[PDB]
């Protein structure tokens, strides 16, 4: 696996030189999810340390119209663009408008070349046989560029993105290399513990609003409080010691023997928000609320942005529980689907996935926007939701993403769009 | 003071609402000196906390050229411009191009209105009768906006700007208000102390590279080490205690009699660079090396930027000492003078002033350009540098400025003729 790095480090060195020798404006474009906001934080610290002022914007999707704006910015002062978690699928539109660009993306690539042309460098793990759905995230790609400057301290934000892209269990490939590098440089410590201990709130609240795992029967303050009381745990304590953890573990496993992932490898990172899993949920909640600049500030360890993050996190977690209780899951051939709120579609889908893919959507203006999630086991059986969702180009829209998670657009042909997607997932399976 | 803040509040409340209700791009444009970098750090934190992304640019001069640049960015996606430490002197070009703009500036205004039309707010202390050269800096003006959001923690960067812009002694007006508020909220502690204690390095190095004040006989590690060994102070320690300070001041007066210049009110701030005087010198060195983004990172408390900053500072200070030791200080009757390189005439002349005014020049085209410096005591005794340099519209050109700091331009052939005149008038001014 060391041989993979050496092929990668030839691109990350070319990227380093491209940044060092650029003295004009710099545009950084990222997504608003945990992994995208984490990417932006890594790039922000990296660019400031190399004396680069820059302009970051956060877009929910790198649509063609987003690309046509941004293209007008080239007319005078053509920036160096840095795309994170995007660009690889839109590479033809980027070549067409002739951006000077660095693409830092773990989505399946359309052109499988690192050095597109004179103007473009594409760092994509898939180009090197590393699986961007399981072995590195966009944050991790950004970190590989940062470590050429020796910014090993930025590995903690790579860890946050590992957690936010659901690549932390199991920990494979480059992700596991990054985690080990962080531990060796003393920026992270690893500690097995019960998931509820990461929140540092009263345990009945930590249980009530937990969604990994989500347990409907305990998903309320009253029912968690009584559950803890009935087994001899102070529900008002903020951390569970070893006696309490063992009582809680076996009581939950007795009445819910299906349950999984109650014990996790917690990552305590060198960051004002020391628990990486907490920080991941904070960035997510803040992104889903449109608080892009706050999220970047959290990455930069600003106290007030972190205060806002904590308050947004718990409003979100309460909203999410209310929404999970109210969701009407509908059944087709071999996908489930539902309708929900904008900043909630993707997480509810990944919460509820079990035997078959789940595809949520919310209605915004004149179009519907979809998030589907599979499993690793479903992808092992041949799923691939990026092929499946891109059939939006049959209903006048567009789509793509990862094999295990993808989104789509257009428009008011939803159920017309759904009965197609369920058909491809038949043949793929 | 509460009353003047009440009138200022009407402008800062308007600015807060203008930022909050803007959702397009935001451009921040600021200066490269300590006060300008501190302002960008204040604005950077304030914008992020209010959920605004922004694009920061650092300029040395808001010329008509750069204004016509930037205006090209207007034609597609018209951003909100926030100008810091500049803008008031150039308000006509900003009105011309119809920028959507917020001006946060302590320089003297061209148009003395806070509300200019529908699209431009200008917050300038002179509009409220506050002297922007003595009572508030650009970072103070930015802090006045940030406190509408309750961001009192940003007072620490305003203190840095107060230091950077030489407004800390005396501590007047709104600067005094800002420091007391910082202290009330426990963001700064104040401590009378000797200047060498701000650097937290071996005292023999802190003495060797000090330029406030510069003491030529101690301006080398060898001489400083020896001097400290002689008076019984461990030269490698990093803080002088009270016993050390008594001994060092007792002995140093024979080398530098104006020992009061060695004592300052230190500001210990809630920032990773805890000494505000040190943070100001660091920002200054970083700015002078073009490392503007690093400067913002330092305000943002990034560990690597701080590491670069500490390294650039000591490189800058060591090179400054070498520049001084290269100066060929020639004496007339009442003034010293010297020729030097164009980048640092004023800086070198201000450091060299001890007992007499110092005037430096560098010969450019066929021009000879001068910078003259005095001190508070010299001014109190009669020194008027603007009157003395003005005698250059008598050798073919121009000259003037402030009583303690002025400049002049004079045909390169009449350099000795101009110096004799200036030395004579200053001698008259001082008897």
């Amino acid at each position: 696996m060391m041989e993979k790095l050496k092929e990668i480090e030839k691109v990350t060195k070319a990227i380093k030189e491209k940044i060092l020798n650029h003295y004009g404006y710099i545009r950084v474009i990222t997504h608003h999810d945990t992994d995208g906001l984490s990417s932006g934080g890594i790039l922000a610290k990296m660019l400031m340390r190399t004396n680069k002022l820059f302009h970051l914007t956060v877009v929910e999707h790198l649509s063609k119209e987003v690309i046509e704006k941004l293209a007008k910015e080239n007319e005078v002062n053509k920036p160096l663009f840095i795309f994170a978690d995007m660009g690889s699928g839109q590479i033809e539109e980027i070549i067409k408008h002739n951006f000077n660009a660095i693409i830092l993306d773990h989505h399946p690539p359309v052109i499988k070349d690192s050095f597109i042309n004179e103007n473009i460098i594409q760092l994509n793990p898939h180009i090197f046989g590393v699986d961007g759905s399981r072995e590195i995230t966009a944050s991790g790609v950004c970190y590989l560029v940062a470590r050429e400057f020796g910014y090993y301290d930025l590995s903690v934000l790579a860890i946050v993105g590992i957690i936010g892209d659901m690549q932390y269990n199991p920990l494979l490939g480059l992700n596991k290399f990054i985690v080990n590098e962080a531990r060796e440089y003393r920026y992270v410590k690893i500690m097995n513990d019960i998931v509820y201990n990461i929140y540092d709130v009263e345990i009945y609240k930590a249980i009530a609003y937990c969604t990994k795992p989500y347990i409907p029967d305990l998903a309320s303050e009253g029912k968690a409080f009584k559950f803890l009381k009935d087994i001899g745990i102070d529900p008002n304590k903020k951390q569970l010691d070893d006696t309490d953890k063992k009582k809680l573990l076996s009581a939950i496993i007795f009445k819910y023997p299906k349950i999984e992932n109650l014990l996790i490898d917690r990552y305590l990172i060198e960051h004002k928000v020391r628990d990486a899993f907490l920080l991941s949920e904070m960035l997510n909640a803040v992104g889903r609320n449109g608080l892009f600049a706050v999220g970047i500030g959290i990455c930069l360890e600003d106290d007030e942005c972190i205060k806002i993050g904590n308050q947004i996190l718990w409003e979100y977690k309460k909203n999410l529980i209310n929404e999970l209780k109210s969701v009407k899951l509908k059944k087709l051939n071999n996908i489930y689907y539902f309708e929900g709120k904008k900043g909630m579609i993707g997480i509810i889908a990944s919460i509820l996935v079990d035997d078959k893919p789940v595809i949520g959507y919310h209605i915004e203006g004149d179009i519907a926007k979809f998030s589907a999630r599979g499993n690793r086991d479903l992808v092992n059986r041949g799923l691939n939701l990026s092929v499946a969702m891109a059939v939006a180009k049959e209903f006048g829209g567009n789509g793509g993403g990862h094999d295990v998670a993808s989104g789509a657009v257009v428009s008011k042909d939803k159920v017309q769009e759904f009965l197609k997607r369920v058909d491809e997932i038949i043949g793929e399976q």
